[PDB]
């Protein structure tokens, strides 16, 4: 969601220099003074690559499995009087793309995998005096979820085998590994595409120990979708913003989620103003991954990744300004073996991002 990719997202929940950040941390809505809007969207670029071989000695090879994506936001801010404020924004907390082709040895673990989602979010908070504040979000989710299967070499592994069993001596006996090996890989196996939509309710409390320095502890609720039924994990955070001098600040935050399996987030940054017009933002993160070196899957490309970030601000002037972020994820190079197969799966990306920003 813009500066926030500049920073890694360390920090999300208690950053309050763009109204981008009320949809990670409802409470912090008590931070602005003049109703405030953002619009802008993130360039995803990947390279995902599957690897090796199968016992069909087919390629299992797989280049660029993961396509582009272009992702926006859009947050709304406002205060109501001097003690509630409003607001509402609409983003993108999950998705996923995948694609191989249709002749792909592994095609049945591994075909076409999309998953949109897209958050309508609106929300108030209540500013319990200088230093507590409180917040409670309603969440809509559009899902619209696209999986696609194959039958890639099973064919012919399900006709190897029977070719070193006795049935092996004929008798509708090889007619069958034949049979089994006369199956084409573009035989679709699976097919399950369909839109429906989420609900759920995240909440935040904003401790500040002055203008300066202030701490927090959101909640966002699970959200299940029902087409089969895919439910989106519920989160728990903490992050804390230090204004250690007038010209740098840090942010940094430490994330859960339980996939009801379970990983974690790590990220830190650090903010600097050079001036009214300019700032900077470098950042570095870590998600741990939520699925077992056992239980991956090609088709889901996570796997223990790593963050660098870089972003700029200029203000045009003090109602206006524009964000512009760059981030780039290694991944670390893990081991599939997936159904009867074993993979190899590396993946890196870019990530491009702007915002633009007004005040009233
Ligand atoms: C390799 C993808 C990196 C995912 C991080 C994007 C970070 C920002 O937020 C995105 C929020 O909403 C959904 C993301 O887009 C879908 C994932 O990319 C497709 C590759 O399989
Ligand atoms: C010493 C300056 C670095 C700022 C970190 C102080 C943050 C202290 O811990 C908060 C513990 O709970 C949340 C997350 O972990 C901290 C941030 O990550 C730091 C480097 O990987």
């Amino acid at each position: 969601a813009g500066s926030g990719l500049g920073r890694a997202y360390s920090g999300e929940g208690a950053i309050a220099d763009d109204a981008g950040n009320v949809s990670r941390n409802p409470a912090l809505i008590t931070m602005f003074d003049r109703p405030t809007f953002s619009a802008g969207a993130v360039y995803i670029d990947p390279d995902v690559n599957i690897s090796g071989t199968s016992p069909s000695g087919r390629s299992l090879k797989a280049d660029n499995i993961a396509p582009t994506a272009w992702v926006p936001n859009m947050h709304f801010v406002a205060p109501i009087n001097d003690q509630f404020g409003w607001g509402a924004s609409i983003t993108s907390n999950y998705g996923l793309a995948t694609e191989f082709n249709d002749t792909y040895a592994g095609g049945s673990v591994g075909g076409t995998t999309d998953l949109e989602t897209m958050n309508l979010n609106l929300s108030g908070a209540y500013r319990l005096n200088n230093a507590w504040s409180f917040g409670l979000g309603f969440n809509a989710v559009y899902a619209r979820a696209k999986i696609e299967r194959f039958a890639g070499d099973l064919g012919q592994l399900v006709a190897g085998q029977i070719m070193q069993s006795p049935a092996g001596q004929t008798q509708q006996g090889q007619a069958l590994a034949a049979t089994a090996n006369g199956i084409d890989s573009n035989t679709k196996t699976a097919h399950l595409n369909g839109n429906q939509w989420g609900f759920g309710w995240n909440a935040g409390i904003l401790y500040e120990l002055d203008k300066n320095n202030r701490y927090a502890l959101t909640y966002r609720s699970e959200v299940k979708i029902d087409f089969l039924t895919l439910n989106l994990p519920e989160m728990w955070e903490v992050s804390g913003y230090n204004r250690v001098d007038p010209q740098w600040a840090i942010h940094y935050s430490l994330a859960y989620t339980s996939w009801s399996k379970d990983a974690y987030r790590i990220a830190l940054g650090t903010t600097y103003y050079y001036d009214d017009n300019w700032t900077f933002r470098t950042g570095i993160a870590f998600d741990d991954s939520p699925v077992p070196a056992q239980n991956r899957s090609i088709s889901i490309p996570d796997q223990d990744r790593f963050w660098l970030s870089a972003g700029t601000t200029y203000a045009f002037n003090k109602d206006a300004s524009v964000d512009v972020g760059v981030s780039y994820m290694h991944g670390q190079s893990v081991k599939i073996n997936e159904g009867p197969y074993q993979f190899e799966s590396e993946g890196k990306a870019w990530l491009f991002g702007t915002n633009f920003n007004y005040a009233f």
